């Protein structure tokens, strides 16, 4: 097993919802295992997270997936998503989602 820490994650530039300011929020993945999600940032079009996810059976090249979404009353909608393999150390990313605007985050995987 390894640890995996994902931490610092924060968007810039989030366009229109249908209805004003989007609500972010992003759901991780690691190795399709479910690591869970943030919190809604309403109304933010360039929010920043407190949330952090651990997964303590994590290897190394599993395969990190990031998904922004915007929170809506009927259905939420995807705006982007953000893949990479998995390395030892700390590292610092960004992407740029498909509906506009920018992800950065960090990882740390140990031992
Ligand atoms: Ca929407
Ligand atoms: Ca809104
Ligand atoms: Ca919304």
């Amino acid at each position: 097993h390894m640890q995996l820490r994902l931490y610092n994650l924060r968007v810039r530039g989030l366009p229109s919802d249908l209805m004003g300011i989007t609500d972010g929020y992003v759901k991780v993945f690691c190795g399709s295992a479910n690591l869970g999600e943030t919190s809604v940032n309403h109304n933010n079009a360039n929010p920043w997270w407190t949330e952090e996810f651990s997964h303590f059976k994590a290897q190394e090249n599993d395969i990190l997936r990031l998904e922004v979404h915007d929170e809506d009353t009927f259905f939420d909608d995807l705006l982007g998503v953000c893949q990479r393999q998995i390395k030892v150390g700390t590292h610092e990313h960004d992407c740029y989602l498909k509906e506009g605007g920018t992800l950065h985050y960090m990882y740390t995987l140990s031992v």
